[PDB]
């Protein structure tokens, strides 16, 4: 009865994001993605996220995505687990991290496992990869299809 | 006669403030606490946050808490004083701290001793203590004893 | 059927390994402490190692001490296992272990997932314990008790 | 014809920006500075007085020249017909930022990104940082070129 | 006429080392890749490191291979340059790359340059890469299909 | 009665550590050098040698003193009534293995360990890197002091 959760805005959902999805259900029995409702709104709402993060993690029959708000902590325990595992990028703010990681497993005995993403999406992220789209960059390589259809489908509507 | 400086927001003070305020005040004769007056805004007032760290500190008898406003090497030699003492922890963005006490000692001569706090008060920081303690998550071994009852006080 | 691999030389095995075993042991149905057997020689023998690990994790049921040689890889794969877990400590080349997660992803498949140690066992490692204790110190804090008595007869012996 | 550019938003260019223009002019046969604008934040100059304080600190350097620009970097760079980016490293920069930008830029359009650190006089200025101290009266004057540390005074009051 | 020297073991050269040769030969009127000789102890003599290099950079007419001994600064200057490009991967000790760049600097006046390698050619190093093949774990696809050839050579 | 000692194996002692030597000096009553050595393997200069060019390069520092130990630092520091290390930092400075040591330090003996940041123009010698440069002939006469610099390059010849 292993299990884990990874979290995250996802706006939107990255290659680095699936990686690490895949990897956590490759080795936890059930995987939760949680998405954050954090009111900055980003480009996508919630559902939004939601919907593309489903469309691209179909093929793991032991994951699903749920949105939450409020401690991660609170999210993990509140499901019966107490794992969390989190990617790592080139542009993370380690130190951060485990700032976090040592605080969570203070409050709530939730352990924090993070994981080093591919070197091929080690440099993408929502924020960058939503930049370099704005004006006119192509990070098709870098995101799920269904994703990369979305986000030209929001930019070419601003 | 020697001295330094703890400089800081302390929005509010935490255990691992105080954790460098007690390795200041054993190892330099003067120390001053100095709280940061940014009129761009936090939870506590000024007066609030001298009054923590004065209950936090009253065991320290050759430290004393004062309120300050723009350049801390200014605060620092209008009391006379050359030295800075910052406290390390997970977290901290040590480049930052870095460049900030080059630029210190190129401007006005003043040295800068970093000191890591204990490891059992190493991931707390003012923000995340407020962050976790809003959404009813438990800072109370973090922080000193008056501070966490004001500190629900100001949330309830 | 999930499972991760602990390595390490455990030269001794120190407090900050066990928090890592039993963090390990919790989240995996599966664990394997891998000992390292790599000809420098250090204080304790393999077998000596073992003991004092397997001494230390009596009360971990679905942990299990096994020595190795050569690729890590090839000893996680050889257990039909693909995960490795890790710990992070204050001094912990990290940029090295995660140049050597790439590699062993990319040779093998293997994950890598990393997990920070305890604040309070943050800062020893076997190589800085028996240097305090040779000349004195007391790191009796910092090691499981056997371990401790075990360290302090190899010293009072040379 | 070897080439690079050196972006950065210079507001205003510090001595620590100068020593990294002069070791690219160096080492290519011509320099862009690239004054990279954000329409939607105004800084503390203007482009026009950014441009203005980089020429004057520059022209013992034949080499190279000064133009503003914004939106994608790699964009502003292949239309000159170039496919380098030269960009300096001091105390406090965010270097994996930079890491993943430089990686992201070379994906995208083939760009490379060369790092230099600046001279370790220089190592601690920066832009906002000396606007930071000036504002509240320390003296920023050794760090910033005469073409800047008065305009910058007169920004401030 | 610009122009920039590549140093290092290249014990073996591998393709982490080929990509930062490409780049600095398309933005350098002239390369040298200087390989160092030390006599203080590696797998390939220094011949054999220049030759598998010289295969790897057969497209490269701007960029030639020699061996050298000593201050890396001779090196250059002696050759009329002023300029070396060193790559970055996974695991480079930066701040010791940092340290002697600045001191590379003071000595001779020659400049350092970083660029980082491509993500696929990050993780490799030539240390790493014959202690994986040394127990049999396939490195080919890190590796000039030259070089791969000799390691195995050398390890059978 | 304040007080703190400043370690290392000063192998030569370089202009960096100098400008550490002179801040704590500044700083607390009384400073102790440090010079640990290791008694199973020799430096290139031997402890007395290393003790005469720290003198020669503090003598305008009264409130310092130099003296040799070996094993734990924390036992040469608590056995003159003492409880505070001054280290300096510099470029290339393995700070992860320093706060390690510090924490340990801190524990097993509750002594202090502050940082500070060694001035910019001597923050890329170390004495290591002086001996290696000096080695193959490269001049670094301004980065230590001249109760140093030649006997540095008549040791190397
Ligand atoms: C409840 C919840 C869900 C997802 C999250 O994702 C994050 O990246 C950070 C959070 O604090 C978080 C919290
Ligand atoms: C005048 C004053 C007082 C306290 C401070 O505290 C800080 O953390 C940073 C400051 O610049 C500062 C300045
Ligand atoms: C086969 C084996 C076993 C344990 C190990 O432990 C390590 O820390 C590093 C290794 O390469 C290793 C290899
Ligand atoms: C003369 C020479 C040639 C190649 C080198 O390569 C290096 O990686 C470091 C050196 O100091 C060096 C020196």
């Amino acid at each position: 009865m292993t299990g884990a959760v990874c979290p995250g805005s996802f706006d939107p959902v990255t290659l680095g994001h699936l990686d690490v999805f895949e990897r956590a259900a490759a080795q936890f029995d059930e995987v939760i993605v949680a998405v954050l409702i954090n009111p900055k709104a980003g480009m996508f709402t919630v559902d939004e996220r939601i919907e593309m993060i489903r469309e691209s993690t179909a093929d793991l029959p032991n994951l699903r995505v749920e949105s939450g708000q409020g401690l991660l902590v609170d999210f993990v325990r509140e499901r019966g687990l107490n794992a969390i595992v989190k990617g790592l990028r080139t542009g993370t703010d380690f130190e951060y991290e485990l700032q976090m990681a040592q605080m969570n497993k203070h409050i709530a005995g939730v352990d924090t496992f993070f994981v080093a993403t591919a070197p091929a999406y080690s440099f993408v992220s929502s924020s960058l990869a939503k930049e370099v789209a704005t004006y006119g960059g192509d990070v098709s390589a870098l995101l799920p299809a269904s994703v990369h259809q979305r986000l030209l489908g929001k930019l070419r509507g601003q």
